[PDB]
């Protein structure tokens, strides 16, 4: 139903999912005014993240989105309780406007934006129970920039052709996930916020990294023009484009850094 | 039965407001890969606007914003039809992120944007009619920054004090309203959108000067402290701050621009 354009697009998702409406929406415009060091923000560290090559894990389109399904031996190991890992998966804009980041920085908006979503594994059984609980979820963010051709992304980009439409799966082989991070992990973001999409529920811990990461020009072509929101016989097709939501107001929040300068 | 925070706040006004969840909504990002010169974007002229000394203009704190109620004979030459002035008012931030323009240039928030308010006299009888009708609006909006102390701006902001509360009112004595206005008018962004609030009608031809003006310090602080959305005897007063909406997507269209340089 819920889409990034028309009439069921992100003015109206409050409408039948009223958390989106709600308080400690996210993503927000990191800017100067309400950023703030916080020297208890020590290093996170990931476990598990180097899947077996000879392993492989469902990649779905699932109508908003790709996502890769990742298993919960994947751990954070330095929040105050396990999270695991459950899937990631992207946000992008379209090929005449390759800027499709959810958060911003100082107003600007990236290429692109990688999610890796996790869940409190000590207290709840699945990331859906952990989804609508308070710190249920945490999720790593990854802004990228236009630059060099990334050949650690495209273990996910070159299956895409596969997961065209919505409903369809394909299998990717295990690569070592950390790959898809940035230089100095140390360096991040900090705050309490909400899932983007519906039910935008506002049980997310986020960590966004300092630093971006590169993906090329094609690359973001072929993401950008891959894949569709609609099932493979729909006869009112829907590309998957610019699929982040903008900004929300910060209610008074603030986000919390590792790095003071 | 709306605001810029908690339940009721901007991504739930389309819930009574539909056209919030419409087409054509502002306000937006004006930045360079979308901006386009028109020739055709001759200067404007502000006819009327010289409000006489001797008239009073009711100034009221609407719970929304502080606003000045204008004379049917002030209005804008230039455009095809007359559009014939009904008030003015302003949006602006808060003294720890005192950035809140609605539109944004490249990204960035101004301190605080003044709205100049008109509708087409021509083919409708009063502004209530206008503004759900085709051409219905034009708005002027003047971007605010901090500087040299503004005495133009200070012949509104004297009477703040006056509209404290949501229901108050006071009256200011004409003044030339082209004071309110920038350096080099014929500089400007001209966009077809909508209200900034509800019922979010997409029916305002936007002309956004290109250059700001400023107001000091003092003058800034003082409108994102003098008032309250709330009525007086309120037991729960809300600070009247943030009163301003997100940017809107805008994909596929231009912002036209009568400068080039
Ligand atoms: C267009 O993007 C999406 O489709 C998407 C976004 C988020 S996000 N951007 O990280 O808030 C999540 S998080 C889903 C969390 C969850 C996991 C399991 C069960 C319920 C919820 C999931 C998906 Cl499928
Ligand atoms: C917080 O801002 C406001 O309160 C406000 C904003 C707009 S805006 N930002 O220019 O879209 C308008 S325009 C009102 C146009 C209108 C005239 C008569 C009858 C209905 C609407 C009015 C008001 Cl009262
Ligand atoms: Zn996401
Ligand atoms: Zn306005």
């Amino acid at each position: 139903k819920w889409t990034y354009f028309g009439p069921d697009g992100e003015n109206s998702w409050s409408k039948k999912y009223p958390s989106c409406g709600g308080l400690l929406q996210s993503p927000i415009d990191l800017h100067s005014d309400i950023l703030q060091y916080d020297a208890s923000l020590t290093p996170l560290e990931f476990q598990g993240y180097n899947l077996s090559a000879n392993k492989q894990f469902l990649l779905t389109n699932n109508g908003h989105s790709v996502k890769l399904n990742l298993p919960s031996d994947m751990h954070i190991q330095g929040l105050q309780s396990r999270y695991s890992a459950t899937q990631l998966h992207l946000h992008w804009g379209n090929p005449n406007d390759p800027h499709g980041s959810e958060h911003t920085v100082s107003g600007q908006h990236f290429a692109a934006e990688l999610h890796i979503v996790h869940y409190n594994s000590d207290l709840y059984p699945d990331a859906s129970t952990a989804s609508n609980k308070s710190e249920g979820l945490a999720v790593l963010a990854v802004l990228i920039e236009m630059g060099s051709f990334n050949p650690s992304y495209d273990k996910i980009f070159s299956h895409l052709q596969h997961v065209k439409y919505k409903g369809q799966e394909a299998f990717v082989p295990g690569f070592n996930i950390e790959e898809l991070l940035p230089e100095r992990t140390a360096e991040y973001y900090r705050y309490r916020g909400s899932l983007t999409t519906p039910p935008c529920n506002p049980t997310v811990l986020w960590t966004v990294f300092r630093n971006p990461v590169q993906i090329s020009q094609e690359q973001l072509l072929a993401l950008e023009t891959a894949l569709y929101c609609t099932h493979m016989d729909d006869p009112s097709p829907r590309e998957m484009i610019n699929n982040f939501r903008q900004v929300q107001k910060f209610d008074e929040r603030l986000v919390y850094t590792s790095f003071s300068q």
